[PDB]
C-alpha cells in the first residue's frame, strides 16, 4: 500500500510525501522483504502437453473459456 499510490494517485504533494515516508523508513533489502513476504492441468491443456489432435482440442479450450466467466459471480 506504500507503493500502490505511486501508480494510482497523482497529486504531486501526495507523491512527495509518500517517497519521503519511504526514505525515512529507508531501504529494506529485498531479502528481508521476501522473508516477511487446480489450474496446473488446465495450464498444460492451454499448451496441449498431452498432444491431443486439434479436433478434440477446440472443445476443451472453448469450455475452459466459458467456465472462466461462468464461475465468476461478479458478472452473472
Amino acid at each position: 500500500v506504500l507503493l500502490n499510490f505511486l501508480k494510482t494517485e497523482q497529486n504531486q504533494g501526495t507523491r512527495r510525501e509518500a517517497i519521503r515516508v519511504l526514505g525515512l523508513l529507508g531501504a529494506l533489502d529485498p531479502y528481508k522483504h521476501k522473508v516477511n513476504i487446480s489450474d496446473y492441468s488446465t495450464s498444460e491443456m492451454l499448451v496441449n502437453m498431452g498432444n491431443l489432435p486439434l479436433d478434440e482440442f477446440y472443445p476443451a479450450v472453448s469450455m475452459v473459456a466459458l467456465m472462466r466467466i461462468f464461475r465468476d459471480q461478479s458478472l452473472s
